[PDB]
């Protein structure tokens, strides 16, 4: 039945035409003269033809796909001036079989021109280019293509700092480097000096893309463990901290990139290497947490805690109160035992009762991710276990309470001593209905 | 004060007596801007959004303005601003009346609209909701932008209670009747909804006459393979739902119907289709079925005894072995597991299944030797040393029976310089399992390991 639609398709291209068109894409989802016939048409509802290409193509065997666009088909069609046949060119390259089959020609040097061509307005070509290149860069062979037979050309693009090529360079480069290692890491591609960072304020959505590409940059050396990156990067983290700080000569910095900037900050506060060494610097002579009324309820929901019970153990101490206004606070601050030690005593069975259902489990389901506070809820306050066993719609309240359930569970009997049946029939219940 | 002010001359230049010739590159613009985060309390955002209406309630189409750069700027623009500002420029009529138009672009800004509502009940004692399933289950509609846009309004609004009320009572019978078409558009697009709607169900609102599938429907559906294979990866993605989200009530709703599946696996004289088309997806659902939370595979071992018969079908073997449950396997096809499992880079993938039950990994374990394993190219080695890594009982092995292998694992001091992407994923997994067992266990592999590890991700 899906050969003799194809062959139809086949002989129609050479009226209804995108309802037989949405019929192939359908059956697909659920070969050499169909391409071929495609490809002169193509040459010469073309979305509904390019949906049968991107089915097609990585059902056939990469020889066939071959036959009909050969690598200098390819070549041709990436110079032409016709989107649609880019775009099939496109999905013809991101299935390359093997990956590396086409690192020995220009034809990754040719996607590269198109994608830093700000001219381009064609979002699903510049998307079917990127998604071409994130396939193939799981091959070494591709990642050479693009950093080494490159190199000059990135650079280029990279130096200009023009703001279309520029946000799908930084895309470009956030798809990479999670294929890149140690020896392959060149800095001039990945790296930003302070020059280039206080050239990027002069058009801050240049500025937001950057602060925003170094605080993924940060997650993903933590994700991934790549540690190796750190001293590649270290050096120029108190720039955006200095720009921060600096209202006077850079008031756009505050004024429309704070909220990125708190969210780069809370990732360069989880490099703990010498002390909190780089932070304690930045929080010294620029953050200053504690000093901005208005930034204090992000800082203690968002930096490090046991930076912050080491350095601003007052602001912890004195600013905190149980609320549920404060469980984001009560979130970060509890994930370290000094710094849970220095609201501990903010907690009492009658405070936390008093708040509305789903704001006792948002802040019981808390207290049940850690040992030092599961301990706490046990033995200090067996009052809040009792509501959470209980004698409920909203599905946060249902999720919050599960999870609260769950993590307890998760300790063991012995742990559990007198609460084990009352949770394991409450969670029994609540899954098993 | 500059996304205000892009948004100003947006709203300047749209209301000149011709649009002027930049038009298309401002709203593009404007797009990239509001990429970033929340608006700036400037002004209303009203006056732009009611200009941007006029422009989709005209049945007058403008040669100059592209319709999909204005629709992005309503896209971005509506979950920025204040609901109430929305709802002045958008009201309930206006919602009704543009989804019962002949305007595309107006049906889509509808929805961006609907999907925001806050609070999210707003819409659910109007018929609006009613009219959004009427565009879904219309066979007709072609635009895949209007079907998302309704799709992502349904999903974003169906956390609360009162949509999921206008939805499975207020539209029960509608969506009973969709569901009774099994006409290919409309189905896979309800299939579609009901995984979304399944994510937020709880099991007093649970319905089986619109959830679940009886033997006579599943009988129905091979007429047309495609709804066929849509309603396998139905239950399948249920199955892995209940697992996922631990909504085990669900399972004595699904499990009655499992066997018509398995039999219509085995029966390839009189469903031919059914094997020819559907193999790989009735696989997937097998592996689901062997994982449930039933009493000592109660269901699965009829399925296997009277349809799938595990180790009867010598192509299916691997499969059978990289998927089903390997504790299952070990308790029903010993011999299957114990004669046809032998290591090479071929079976890494039955290694990794094989090796998640302990007595299942005893029946391969006489299979395993460090001269084996060592004759694997590296990468080879580590995917099999990392899948070894995973367990208590695999890495004692691995330690106690194989140290050889643990020395290509720590290797002679050029692991910094391997630039293979999977290869240093699967030794960096394996050195951190490792570790994670603690100095105690460890032993004299401790301190090697620890350096390895540290070269790996400090190096």
């Amino acid at each position: 039945y899906v050969e003799n639609l194809l062959t139809q398709l086949e002989n129609e291209l050479n009226e209804d035409i995108n309802t037989l068109l949405r019929k192939c894409s359908l059956n697909l989802v659920t070969v050499k003269p169909l391409l071929a016939t495609i490809k002169r048409f193509l040459t010469s509802n073309y979305d509904y033809l390019l949906d049968v290409v991107d089915k097609l193509v990585p059902m056939a065997d990469f020889d066939d796909v071959l036959e009909v666009y050969s690598a200098e088909d390819l070549v041709k069609a990436l110079r032409s001036e016709i989107d649609p046949l880019k775009v099939a060119a496109c999905r013809v390259i991101e299935n390359s079989q093997p990956k590396g089959l086409f690192a020995t020609s220009n034809i990754i040097d040719i996607l590269l021109d198109i994608l830093f061509d700000e001219k381009v307005e064609n979002d699903k070509l510049i998307t079917a280019i990127e998604k071409a290149l994130e396939r193939l860069s799981t091959d070494e062979l591709i990642r050479r293509r693009l950093f080494d037979n490159n190199l000059p050309y990135l650079v280029s693009v990279k130096g200009r700092m023009e703001t279309v090529s520029f946000v799908r360079l930084i895309d470009f480069l956030t798809i990479e480097f999670q294929f890149i290692s140690g020896p392959e890491f060149k800095d001039i591609i990945f790296c930003f000096t302070k020059e280039e960072i206080l050239k990027s304020v002069e058009d801050i959505l240049v500025f937001i893309e950057l602060v925003n590409y170094y605080t993924k940059f940060l997650l993903e050396i933590r994700n991934q463990d790549k540690y190796w990156a750190l001293r590649h990067v270290k050096k120029i983290l108190p720039v955006f901290a200095q720009l921060f700080e600096d209202t006077e000569n850079y008031p756009d910095v505050r004024a429309f990139s704070t909220n990125c900037l708190l969210q780069l900050f809370a990732e360069v506060s989880r490099i703990e290497e010498d002390e909190y060494s780089l932070f304690k610097t930045m929080d010294k002579d620029s953050l200053k947490i504690g000093s901005e009324a208005k930034l204090i309820t992000e800082w203690l929901e968002l930096i490090n805690p046991q930076y912050l019970v080491k350095y601003h153990k007052d602001v912890v101490e004195n600013y905190f109160h149980v609320s549920g206004y404060s469980i984001g606070m009560l979130r970060n601050l509890s994930a370290d035992e000094e710094c849970f030690n220095a609201i501990r005593n903010k907690f009492s069975a009658e405070i936390v009762l008093r708040l509305p259902y789903l704001e006792q489990m948002q802040v019981v389901e808390t207290l049940t991710r850690y040992e030092y506070t599961s301990k706490f809820l046990l033995n200090e306050m067996p009052k809040v276990m009792g509501s959470l066993i209980g004698d409920i719609i909203d599905l946060e309240t249902v999720h919050y309470r599960n999870s609260a359930l769950r993590n307890l569970l998760d300790k063991g009997e012995e742990k559990l001593s007198v609460w084990y049946e009352p949770l394991l029939r409450e969670y029994s219940k609540a899954v098993n209905g």
